[PDB]
């Protein structure tokens, strides 16, 4: 069951980036306590959406994607991905990361089901390192 | 057995509406959140009650209806709604949806007794939908210029802004912005994103690009 | 006094209605006599610009929402 | 058994691209013409050779063999391509397409003999997309205004050439220029679009309601 | 079998249009001229994409749509249309009359396999219509 | 004599392309000559500005071509 | 005669249409050809805003009574 | 048998509307005074003839449609209508009420023959209050 | 000092390289951190118009022999 | 058994390199008599160092690299090659082209004892071409 984040911690952490910056030491704290629970590729979306601006969201959609590529690559590289199965039927497109797989566009609960924990821990790991990579850019 | 929603959820969110507006990021995640159980009729609409002043509250109960009746057509359309039945007896009719029927007028208790979860979670995407455009219609893209004295972080967030906050089909914005970043922002950057060596295919790479070669000043 | 309110020559559309619906709903008014008082105020009120707007509505509106949108929609930009 | 293409035909073509343009609509159509019977790569070739100039024929060449190189990518991808046979000794090389291969460099006769309709219409629908893509690179929206003296229907057309005739794709084009109508022309046009009691959802329509309520002078 | 008009002809008429206008007599009896045969959509869009301007080529677009759906709805008022046929399954869409249909967006021989001569006859005419409308509305 | 053939001052492009294909393939080169001359030619005449945008061409251009048309893309607009 | 029929600029719409209506019915025109008449004098005539009025007709008015009753209704009040 | 209704009563309600209006409480109360007998569609027709005017008149005949359309919709919702039978072969359809039906075109001694007492009234009901929406709506 | 070497206003890319890379081998960094270092330091270092002419490099430099390679072949020859 | 270059010989050729350049006739003819013997990995890549500068030795070592790349794709391409042998087990890598493979860094004896006199003509050769692009690209 999918749970969605308090809007008075994503209000708080959003005044963080308007005071602070994207690149303060505090700011990166409070993003890797809010990054703390695996989330779906809905509640990420989302969060960026709120706490960064109109380009340094785009260029976070950049480097997500291009992280997750990344990550894609290793998995077609190693069929042992938490991610991955063992068959070839589990093996994760771009589409079933970024949310935009069948049964999952716009829908949070039926992403929730459909994902992996394995999934979930790469997605949020992804954002992370592609969050680091804007704020590093930005300023 | 029905639960209200806490006052305090629904003072935090209304003060939120009343500072940020309708359309913020934040307003719709806030929104999202304290729609996140399904909510009954009643739930919903003492809660746009609340939140909503009485021209946006008039609105959206006409965007309500609306939604919740091309539901009701999807629904005749197909007998396996969840809100629907396998016989023609549980049929869903709007004054159920609304919370009209009998049995449900001004009661949440007998609401919560006879109403499915999927009549349940089809009202509250209804709303939800009919919240998202009475805000985009309670408060223009291509007059955006890049001011003499504007940086290019600000021009683009602008930019961004009024052409994803506008009625483009969602296939659309990425060229708009593109050609808008080539033909707006003063010559110089013009230049710069004109003799560009390789091809720029995204708005984040034409960032990142005229970020990297901006003339320093 | 709900009869009192007028639409100022600056203010917006959507301000004017809140405030109208506001001293419709807050006043001694039965409830089935609100909504045709809120239209009728709608159309006399709100200066000219906007009561002709009103007027040359090719449908007719029959709520004080539709009348809303109507409005927002087909307004002077300015 | 090849029969060439008749130099008055082609003379007359010539001289089209030449006072027409290349982009054309009616250039477009007399190439569609010319392109109606399946073209053998011969025919093809000294065709563009001799319509078109030297720089637009090497544009020309790099096109046609991308196109054909996707061609060839499609056909390793289904075994079924009217190019191609069920067996693998059918399948179809590029030296086959461009007619480089044996047999038929420089003779249009063996060049007939051995090619398959299913390849000639590969070559031909490959080339017309490449005459397509030179034309429309060979020779900006949102910097269109209408000006103080100019009359509406000018600012239309000129408005509708430059957003057609643009790297937009073609579900993008109307909703452009509804936004471009109601954001330039020049605000008497603009309020009178705004204060209309009708919704207006094509271009057409926004023009015929501007050319009835429009200030005459 | 697709054949394609003379580019001769469309730029005598072409001419015509520019120097006597859209409203001329003999500017109408040369549409009717190359009216003559009954058009495929191809042929009568690329027509009037080279015979009108870019205003009166939007212009006819909308009118041509126009009368296209009152034929349409004239036709589902009738299942004696030369268009239709007696059973369900023959059925003019728009999309079929438009040239939008599957096997055709595009494709002049595919138009030309799939389409009825009363299919062609109407679109013709209502082709023509939307001619006379948008000519009697330009001047 | 396509030796001879400069880009002007206030010559597009494009015209130049097409002058210097003209005289080079209407030459007594060899047929396998003229490509390789005619991407020198570019890159030697065409003026500076020219000559420096094809210098820094992240891609390497191999054919007559992909230069005009990495030109046509990154020119200048005029 | 008829087709002589202006609505002056000071002239109310059911005046207009009385006369017109007069004119039109008692003249030498056989009776099944004096309502489409009436209607398309009345989209003609009837000074610019009112023909406007009945040209923006969400509705389709398919006969002269109908058409007086819509523009009674949307008129601009003066 | 059918009378006629005095040319004198109805030349002093023509004056009376010409003088006081269609709206004043006294002209309301001299069509309610003349509208006391159930009248025959050609009565009320003529009757409407002579005191509007030809635009208020196209408008009366207009509402009168309306109200006799909801009249006869009524009739449909309930067999039980003064106007119609117990069996199927009494409904009271639109030609009837209006006085189109056969033998009553232009013949008000016919009219007077076949028509009901409860059509009389309904029929005189429903101009009365067409007669009341067109006063509103002329002034 | 390498940390300390700048790419003078009036000095040779060449130059400047030659010298960098010589005070880059012969200091106390471990081998395996001697080639990002002069990169980083080709990056930072060499006056903005060679900085900008790497950054703007359409292709991914990985080693200071192909950023050498690149700079002598874009560079604006004054 | 190795014997190292003579240090007069190279630093004759450091000189000449260091006077005339690297493009000038007498020196690419000066390269070619110091590499009439086939040379090893070791010799190569030590007068390599010795007579080009930082940046040169940089460039020749990537033009190095990349011949040598080239040379064994054409191996794999033919078993017949004088590096190669003709079972699976003579395959050359790139770690015993470039002296890498094991028993040969930094000892120039084992490279000479498991090294093939093919091998070292390849090498050899491959290296003459690199410094020819080098020369080349420098000036």
């Amino acid at each position: 069951a999918w749970t969605p984040l308090e809007p008075k911690l994503i209000t708080r952490l959003a005044d963080t980036v308007r005071t602070k910056g994207l690149r303060s030491p505090i700011t990166m704290a409070e993003v890797e306590a809010l990054m703390s629970s695996p989330l779906l590729p809905h509640d990420v979306t989302n969060l960026m959406r709120v706490i960064l601006g109109p380009a340094p969201y785009a260029l976070w959609m950049d480097a997500w994607g291009v992280q997750l590529q990344t990550v894609i690559a290793a998995a077609t590289r190693d069929p042992r991905h938490p991610a991955n199965g063992q068959g070839r039927g589990e093996r994760t497109n771009l589409n079933r990361l970024k949310g935009l797989a069948d049964g999952m566009v716009g829908n949070p609960q039926g992403q929730a089901a459909l994902l992996r924990p394995g999934e979930l821990v790469a997605i949020t790991a992804s954002a992370l390192q592609a969050f680091r990579e804007v704020a590093r850019l930005a300023e």
